[PDB]
């Protein structure tokens, strides 16, 4: 059973895990912890994109604007914007890109500039019917993921719901979504985690997040070779382990998930 073969997994790891797997409606099939709050990390940029895309739906902004910025703009993790920099901007469109596909901090950054702000899009997800997650801070200092903190968490059905409804439902146009779509499953960061859980043969998208006190996190939509249609986060603190092992360990808790799908 699937709480027993959780638990088994926190106890041998000294981790704890968050996991829910959500059907294309968003109910709930599977879950552990599915209710307890977990630090987003890098998974809060899977709607902050989501924001943007649906305010160029709205007309309220350009895929080609061009965002600026300098040196004193720049993080720790940048790589995109490290790169662009000497051209003093990022158009939205490869803001975008690089927020998903390479986590890049200061991209997030101008994104959150853009759309007004961690409080627009605590206001996103309530316009989505999600109650819980939430944003407060912006990067770095929204990994901290000190326990007990409130500012900066989802859980982990929150944010499978919220995924599901982004991804399969109606939110965003079929343009904006189709976009969502394909720059997740070009995802540069997900390749050990989730999907390697999971058949090759399933189409699968993600987006990662690592945070301080040895947070790692994973959520991924995926349709499988029978088109059905799913959305599984994983959530965890495992501050025992080593980097690699932390990706393996979501990669097993997609592999005894995955078990809950038909087919
Ligand atoms: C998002 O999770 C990620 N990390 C951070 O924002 C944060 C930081 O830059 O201080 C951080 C970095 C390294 C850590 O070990 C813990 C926290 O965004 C840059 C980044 N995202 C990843 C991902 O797969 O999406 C990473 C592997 C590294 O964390
Ligand atoms: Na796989």
């Amino acid at each position: 059973d699937f709480e027993h073969a959780i638990s088994d997994l926190e106890a041998h790891n000294q981790a704890k895990i968050g996991v829910a797997l959500v059907s294309e409606n968003g109910n709930l099939i599977q879950g552990y912890r599915a209710n307890e709050r977990f630090a987003m990390c890098s998974t809060f940029k899977l709607p902050l994109a989501a924001l943007v895309l649906s305010r160029i739906d709205a007309g309220e902004e350009n895929p080609e604007r061009k965002l600026h910025y300098d040196s004193a703009f720049l993080e720790e993790y940048a790589p995109a914007a490290k790169r662009y920099v000497a051209t003093g901007y990022m158009t939205v469109t490869e803001a975008i890109q690089s927020a998903l596909q390479l986590s890049d901090n200061a991209a997030a950054n101008l994104l959150l500039k853009e759309v007004g702000g961690p409080p627009l899009l605590t206001k996103y997800f309530r316009s989505l019917g999600d109650k819980v997650s939430r944003l407060d801070r912006i990067e770095p200092t929204l990994n901290t993921n000190t326990p007990g903190d409130e500012r900066d968490t989802t859980t982990p059905m929150s944010m499978a719901q919220t995924v599901s409804k982004l991804i399969f439902g109606d939110t965003l146009t079929y343009k904006s979504k189709g976009q969502l779509r394909r720059l997740l499953i070009g995802n540069q960061t997900g390749d050990k985690t989730i999907r390697a859980g999971l058949p090759d043969s399933w189409v699968t998208g993600d987006k990662t997040g690592s945070c301080a006190n040895g947070g790692r996190n994973d959520v991924a939509f995926f349709i499988t070779t029978a088109g059905k249609k799913y959305v599984l986060s994983v959530y965890t603190n495992a501050p025992e382990l080593q980097g690699e092992e932390r990706a393996l360990l979501i990669a097993s808790v997609a592999k005894l998930a995955r078990q809950y799908v038909v087919h």
